[PDB]
């Protein structure tokens, strides 16, 4: 049932099952504990023992994820700790070689999210397809976007993209020996980390070590260095107020998901739309996306529709208009009063002209660029939990996760597996071949596939 991985770093053991090699709790670096914590991650390369790769290992804290359980199909729980930096990967049992990679990113907010949750697991995938999958953690919440170094000159904000930047530089070094092939690396993403992709694209140390990207319902939305000042300068404020400190290194890990709460609690309420914590603009990123990688972007018809989900659940008017201002969204108070109207502000404003853009200035910049755009619009009017076509939702079936339809009284039936299985393949293909079974977005045309 074993299987051992030899590497340049040492021994790496997961499990054969069922045609598939798993590897599960991967320490890709080092863990940001003790005299590591809030600094950018250090790579790990190197292991005196065998890397017990059967077990899934622990999570970045995080606030409990409302979503988590909709979006999968049995109780679980998962131990966060801030030794979280792990990866996971999924193969097939075969003597293959040069196997096309995809490195998986998943959204939250930058808040939670893990590489271990259900809607992430890719077995489906690769059982179909002869790709390798690779999930990951990086740092979440204030331990991994707060901007630590307003505390202490040797701590870093940004920690969350460092560990992203290593868990592609891992990749670089070791994949070989899973049968991958090093030389073609896809970064695959939704949402929060989509917009991490799009930052890793404008990192020139990182950028050559990736070769094509798929962006499922994000775009980028840097904080900046002085806004992440003042939400530090905010949290100051609650360790002082709440804790009566400002020795963040004294603070535990429960006393920081404390503070994150009380933190959003007097933001208020934005249904994960303001980015408390993100990515900052920096000098090492740079203004302009290079245009060397094949660009598979989606959007779902109805995003809003998750942020949003009945007149009860709206945010309040003059509410929203404040979040979407701090996104650069300008809307006006008597457009936003009623429930639809900000789940199609959200859908619009906030997702697909974002989007849209990012596509249209790169075919501008570069005649030879390779872009598709798809729509995800599967939905079920009559079913009671997957009524229209919602942000995250196709993750299911990019992944075919159908069971977790079926968790919330959707079964499976012919056509959801047939369309799943459809957009498996056209992903593994994509990380294969850099192109889609339709025609590329150009900017007259503006052509995309509408699944359903």
């Amino acid at each position: 049932p074993g299987m051992k991985i030899n590497t340049t770093g040492g021994q790496i053991h997961g499990i054969t099952q069922d045609g598939l090699d798993i590897f599960l709790g991967i320490p890709y670096a080092e863990p940001p504990v003790h005299d590591n914590r809030f600094k950018h991650s250090t790579l790990k390369t190197q292991w005196s023992e065998p890397i017990d790769a059967t077990e899934i290992q622990p999570i970045p804290p995080q606030p409990d994820n409302k979503l988590e359980d909709f979006f999968s199909s049995q109780s679980t729980t998962f131990t966060e700790h801030e030794d979280c930096l792990y990866l996971n990967i999924w193969k097939q049992h075969n003597d293959q070689t040069k196997k096309p990679v995809i490195i998986y990113f998943y959204g939250g907010s930058f808040e939670n999210g893990h590489g271990t949750a259900e809607l992430y697991q890719p077995a489906h995938l690769v059982q179909n397809n002869d790709i390798i999958v690779i999930t990951c953690n990086y740092r979440l919440g204030a331990l991994g976007y707060l901007d630590w170094s307003y505390f202490n000159k040797d701590f870093h904000s940004n920690n969350g993209l460092s560990d992203q930047i290593n868990v592609i530089k891992w990749v670089h070094q070791f994949i070989e020996s899973f049968g991958g092939d090093a030389n073609n690396i896809t970064l695959m993403g939704q949402s929060a980390g989509s917009m991490s992709i799009l930052t890793l694209l404008k990192i020139p140390d990182i950028e050559p070590y990736f070769h094509k990207v798929v962006l499922l319902s994000g775009a980028l939305r840097l904080d900046t260095l002085e806004s992440a000042r003042n939400k530090a300068q905010h949290f100051q404020k609650m360790m002082l107020d709440y804790l009566d400190t400002d020795d963040v290194t004294s603070l535990s890990t429960n006393d920081i998901l404390m503070l994150m709460a009380k933190l959003k609690q007097s933001r208020g309420p934005s249904k994960g739309l303001d980015l408390i914590y993100a990515p900052i603009k920096t000098d090492y990123i740079q203004n302009n996306y290079p245009t060397t990688k094949p660009i598979f972007a989606c959007y779902t018809k109805d995003e809003g529709d998750i942020y949003i989900t009945s007149e009860q659940k709206k945010l309040s008017p003059q509410r929203f208009i404040d979040i979407m201002e701090l996104n650069d969204i300008p809307l006006k108070y008597e457009d936003v009063q009623t429930a639809k109207q900000q789940s199609l502000a959200i859908t619009h404003c906030y997702f697909k002209q974002p989007m849209k853009q990012f596509l249209q200035q790169l075919n501008i910049q570069d005649s030879n660029a390779q872009l598709w755009l798809a729509e995800f619009a599967w939905h079920d009017t009559s079913s009671a939990h997957y009524r229209s076509a919602y942000h995250i939702l196709d993750m299911v079936f990019w992944f075919g996760n159908l069971q977790i339809l079926a968790a919330h009284q959707y079964p499976t039936t012919a056509h959801l597996k047939f369309l799943s299985r459809q957009m498996q393949n056209d992903l593994a293909n994509f990380a294969k071949s850099g192109k889609m079974p339709w025609p590329m977005y150009h900017n007259e045309r503006r052509y995309y596939r509408t699944y359903q």
